[PDB]
């Protein structure tokens, strides 16, 4: 068990510990990992690669600005992914592609202006998504995939994503073609 964590069974919790980096001794048998309310601002590439049995990963309330490419690729059993209340300015192409079992993905309260096209397409088990409190860029070509995807997957949205500037719903926007 890592120094600032509490390990109960295969559940690893290291919340509100003023952590500045991901703990180094996380066992590979971990099924749940929570690193909430710390001081993380970045993540090393491949940092969670050995945590293949993880069903839940939560990094809410930190100051992460970007994600390493393929940072979630080895976490194929992930059912819950919380990334809200951070400072994300963008998402890597297909970062969620290998998560075919993901049910919950929280991305609210960050600094996202846009997301890559088709970023949620592979999420076949998705039930809930949080996208609110982000300065979405509702200019057209850019917001086209999101407004459309949000409209079709209406029932999964927790809260309501709003356009930066006008405050209008991202789903109220229809792009030109």
């Amino acid at each position: 068990c890592p120094s600032r964590c509490s390990c109960s069974g295969t559940e690893i919790r290291c919340n509100s510990k003023g952590l500045t980096s991901v703990p180094t001794g996380i066992p590979s048998s971990a099924t749940r990992l929570e690193l909430e309310s710390n001081k993380l601002q970045s993540l090393p590439h491949g940092v969670f690669d050995k945590l293949t049995q993880l069903t839940k990963l939560s990094l809410s309330q930190n100051q992460i600005q970007s994600l390493p490419d393929g940072v979630f690729d080895k976490l194929t059993k992930l059912t819950i992914l919380y990334l809200h209340e951070n400072k994300l300015q963008s998402l890597p192409n297909g970062v969620f592609d290998k998560l075919t079992q993901l049910k919950e993905l929280a991305l609210d309260t960050n600094q996202l202006k846009s997301v890559p096209d088709g970023i949620f397409d592979r999420l076949t088990s998705l039930q809930k998504i949080w996208l609110h409190t982000n300065p979405w860029d509702c200019s057209c070509p850019r917001i086209d995939y999101l407004s459309r995807w949000l409209n079709k997957n209406s029932q999964k949205e927790q809260g309501s994503a709003k356009c930066s500037g006008s405050g209008k719903p991202v789903r109220s926007i229809i792009c030109p073609t």
